[PDB]
């Protein structure tokens, strides 16, 4: 825990970290079960939920979303780029993933009965501390005490495991969620900074309001051994800011990638 302490110490806010070696079941933990915004981060379980609903409705990923002006909101590179045309639910949930698209992610939660239909496909799969309260931007207040749009390092990283490589998903639709995560473009800065190049990442990355209060969760692919998942989250410490989130990040999933066996 301390190469972890000192490392919060110097960042001067609190970090948060989980991961789960699937080889051998080992673990590495700090501050793991306590609450974290999640900001953008909730879009990769929003684009798991939507597979999910891909398994009993045929069609789903193909449907275009017709969708005016009035969706678009700050953030929102693709949709606003295809505005003209529309999008489907895979191409809005692509945007979600991979650039973070703020009014793709408000779209395919009103498509999925808001943020606490969100929360109840989280529930369905055996996560009760994720929630999800509000929509973008509002989810990103990021207010000190407030658990509103949280979840746990912990319980992260397990849903994350669940979808990506247990059984929460179909083969396809795992498969689908695995090549979102690895096409992830925001993401070079944090966790993915602390893997050796000829390994592989999939990530979804979150940033809230407040400087100093980010995220990155990822399953990382080493060569020839079994996959690790984690989930590195911070709260800043508590207009010109610098409080170096990106590096703390990256920091702290070293330490995870080295302390495991």
């Amino acid at each position: 825990a301390e190469p972890f302490a000192k490392l919060e110490q110097d960042f001067g806010g609190s970090i948060g970290v989980y991961a789960m070696d699937t080889g051998s079941g080992a673990t590495v933990s700090y501050r793991a079960e306590e609450r974290f915004p999640l900001c953008s981060s909730f879009k990769g379980f929003l684009a798991a939920a939507v597979l999910a609903r891909s398994q009993q409705q045929a069609g789903l990923l193909d449907t275009p979303i017709r969708y005016g002006k009035n969706a678009l909101v700050p953030w929102s590179p693709i949709s606003e780029k295809y505005l003209t045309t529309g999008m489907t639910v895979a191409e809005l949930s692509a945007a979600a993933v991979q650039y973070s698209d703020n009014a793709a992610a408000n779209l395919l939660l009103k498509e999925l009965g808001g943020p606490a239909g969100l929360t109840a496909f989280m529930r369905s799969i055996g996560d009760t501390t994720f929630r999800l309260d509000r929509w973008e931007l509002e989810l990103n207040s990021a207010i000190p005490g407030d658990a509103r749009d949280t979840s746990s390092p912990r319980a992260v990283t397990e849903s994350l495991q669940k979808l990506t490589l247990g059984s929460a998903l179909a083969a396809p639709q795992r498969q689908q969620f695995v090549d979102w995560l690895k096409g992830n473009t925001t993401g070079n800065h944090r966790i993915r900074a602390a893997v050796p190049a000829d390994w592989a990442v999939g990530d979804k990355t979150g940033t809230c309001g407040v400087y100093g209060t980010a995220n990155d969760y990822a399953v990382v692919w080493p060569t020839g051994r079994a996959p690790i998942v984690l989930a590195v989250y911070t709260r800043a410490p508590n207009n010109k800011d610098d409080k170096h989130s990106e590096a703390v990040i990256a920091a702290a999933a070293r330490l995870a990638l080295e302390g495991l066996g």
